[PDB]
């Protein structure tokens, strides 16, 4: 037993990060069969990034101004494009080590690994979770940008983020891989609102979920509420609304553990009501909302890869 | 900027992990060159765990009757032999994907990343801290034995820990790779005590560093206090004693950002004694410790490997 925040094994994707050089500027891509995927912003200088024009920066770039390194290796380049705010880089070889993918755009709550890059050499790999105000709250360092998130099935990779910025409030943004950011920022250096950031409450009630599979259960009590009731005290406490298809998603935690899902939803109102008094659950002092329904399922069946 | 808790990219570890069978027992096992190293359980059946006789156990089985699969392909055993509290499983062929390793015997309070497995395939990647009492806090489902930690440094991995078993109170205990438990545990199924736990002083203290560098400060206070004046409020509220070596290691972290090491002291004595009042650091209502001096370095600094 025992439940950890854990992220996927990162070596389909460690042989495919290369390293993407234009002018002073390096970043990370992503090499796929012949094409290489980098944020738009690697022809820009510091300077630019405050209000820069990609069409007309793009314009002053040949394809022999894109250095790009695999390794050691160093690939040829023979054709750029510009989507939305990705580049697309056409190299002369194929990557050998293409796994099988396909390119995801996910929802806000949803979940997915991070492999943290730097000069196209991976660093780390943690787990993160798209916030309902389309941020990330990740760990990315000058030279980051280009590095990825993802999810993997059995033997398929699905990429869904790649690393774009740091807003001036310390949280990240960035897009899917045809470019298009999730939510509503733009690759220029300047002030940009993120919404208000609301708890995922079908994460949070997964993870109570998992916290009673493994033993915890003090937070049980003996109450029971509606979605109509529960939903009030959702929107007092910035929680999002629990519709019936978050309670659908629920069914087969509910049907292990014999917990009504709205039984689950009376414990975390007095948790929300009440606080934890001092007491913690799977070793938090606070309400996690950062593993899926499907997080849960899957850390507790133990599916495998490969 | 951020912080995460971060994992090593298992890539390396990903291509060393096969399975291990013997008669109805089935686990991970390490192929390293021509040798596969795993838990010497497998020869155990359920009920043999309760008392085993290893040495008698292991007469009964030959070279053949060990079933090696590295993914869909068989492996040709030609040796075995008991090392500890492994089983040194000698094949015929060496792992092509065999990294530059070493085998390391770390020390309580040190960090490492788990591989953890089922059936000789990777299902997850996370961060994990040898307990002051030797436990591990994991995520370990039945099968899942042989799974190991490691630390990579550049090119070379670290092989530090193979997971052996699970203690009735559902923490974790293990081995290194030469098959010598960490702690007072067996590879029995018994009753087995863990000791006391306790809270690894030095690496909460780097983790207040890292706040203070990543823009969170509200506590840092305006007192300090001496070495044996901190020691006298950590055991009361089970906290390792720090001693100079400690103070020396911190030291990096002190210089780049101009708090020394007894004010950081300061601050946390009052963490302890007034607790955090409803505020976070770093995301967290409690005080962590599985980040280690250097495991802060690294990620600020951003350091990769391969």
């Amino acid at each position: 037993s025992g439940f950890r925040k854990m992220a996927f094994p990162s070596g389909k994707v460690e042989g495919c990060m290369v390293q993407v050089t234009c002018g002073t500027t390096t970043l990370n891509g992503l090499w796929l069969d012949d094409v290489v995927y980098c944020p738009r912003h690697v022809i820009c200088t510091s300077e630019d990034m405050l209000n820069p024009n990609y069409e007309d920066l793009l314009i002053r770039k040949s394809n022999h101004n894109f250095l790009v390194q695999a390794g050691n290796v160093q690939l040829r380049v023979i054709g750029h494009s510009m989507q939305n705010c990705v580049l697309k880089l056409k190299v002369d070889t194929a990557n050998p080590k293409t796994p099988k993918y396909k390119f995801v755009r996910i929802q806000p709550g949803q979940t997915f690994s991070v492999l943290a890059c730097y000069n196209g050499s991976p660093s780390g790999v943690y787990q993160c979770a798209m916030r309902p105000n389309f941020t990330i709250k990740g760990s990315f360092l000058n030279g980051s940008c280009g590095s990825v998130g993802f999810n993997i099935d059995y033997d398929c990779v699905s990429f869904c983020y790649m690393h774009h910025m740091e807003l001036p409030t310390g949280v990240h943004a960035g897009t899917d891989l045809e470019g298009n950011f999730y939510g509503p920022f733009v690759d220029r250096q300047t002030a940009q609102a993120a919404g208000t950031d609301t708890t995922i409450t079908v994460n949070v009630l997964a993870w109570l979920y998992a916290a009673v599979i493994n033993g915890d259960r003090w937070f049980l009590n003996r109450f029971t509420t509606t979605l109509n009731d529960f939903n009030l005290v959702a929107m007092k406490y910035n929680y999002e609304p629990l519709t019936q298809d978050h309670v659908d998603i629920l069914g087969p935690l509910s049907a292990q553990t014999g917990i009504a899902v709205l039984d689950m939803c009376a414990s975390l109102k007095e948790l929300l009501q009440n606080g934890m008094n001092g007491r913690t659950i799977l070793g938090s002092a606070l309400l996690e909302d950062e593993f899926t329904p499907f997080d849960v399922v899957r850390q507790c069946s133990g599916v495998t890869f490969q």
